[PDB]
């Protein structure tokens, strides 16, 4: 009506879009701004996509301060198991994560302020979509943290060479 | 700045991102405030998805003022042929519409700005995904002109009750 917001913790928000179905196919409002500023999520300001064969996995990704970014993500096509972990040092969650599947059955979307790193596994090859709030895309503010912090589902992971190298949290450039 | 931007005239362009492929799939950067803004195109204040099946037709629409809405229209999956007609009856080129194919191997978008009439046809089972800006989605301002202008491609037409009924250039609600 159009969208229930789930609280997972940590202020990350499992988002339910309504989809209506009819003999073309289907329509749903993926985002729209006044709703989500009701729910103080702010507004898009970049879009990113992604094609990634099953097994792969992204991550796990942020910027820092001054150009940290917020991200809905949500998957038009396959399934990815999708996640977020507080690299906020003196948050009480500090290393805690969520994990949301986010599906083309669902429909569902994450929200991911700033201060998590992202990343995700392709369960299925699939299209992801990132919607980033709060700053774009700038190279020198880009870390990450070590996909091997999570137990992906596919053991036959297909993970770049650049992000195999990503540090592990103890030595990672966090937020404060 | 990783976008092409061709002028099909009246105001509406093409869109080309820069994709990026490699083993696991491939990255694009799909729309980027700072960067559309220097073309004039402003934010993004809502965005929508469709599936549509082989052969629909949806269109073709538009809100009047002063709930005009500006778009960019993506096919990450699929192929569509998409049509923008100018219903500004003060324009000099009012009733002249541009079409072209959006597709999931081109990854171009169309920007259509506020004033024109938008609709397409799936030429196979496709996803679009609609960037708004300008204002949200208002029922009583949704307007429309008939599709039946349009040779579509694939004759067997797929088309809601509501889409039937759009009128005529003449007969319909548009633009100053």
């Amino acid at each position: 009506m159009p969208f229930e917001f789930e609280n997972l913790g940590m202020g990350i928000i499992l988002i339910k879009p309504k989809v209506f179905p009819d003999k073309r196919g289907f329509f749903l409002e993926v985002f729209k701004s006044e709703d989500f500023t009701k729910m103080r999520i702010p507004n898009v300001i970049q879009t990113n996509m992604s094609f990634s064969r099953k097994g792969v996995v992204r991550g796990l990704h942020y910027q820092r301060t001054p150009k940290e970014q917020g991200k809905i993500i949500f998957v038009p096509k396959g399934r990815i198991l999708d996640v977020a972990v507080d690299v906020r040092k003196s948050s009480p969650t500090f290393g805690k994560y969520v994990k949301a599947e986010l599906n083309e059955e669902n429909h569902y979307m994450l929200w991911i302020p700033p201060g998590f790193a992202h990343g995700f596994q392709a369960l299925e090859d699939s299209i992801v979509i990132y919607f980033i709030t709060h700053n774009e895309y700038s190279p020198p503010h880009e870390r990450c943290i070590s996909y091997s912090y999570i137990d992906w589902p596919i053991k036959e992971v297909i993970i770049s060479d650049k992000d195999l190298q990503c540090p592990s949290l103890e030595k990672a450039e966090v937020f404060d």
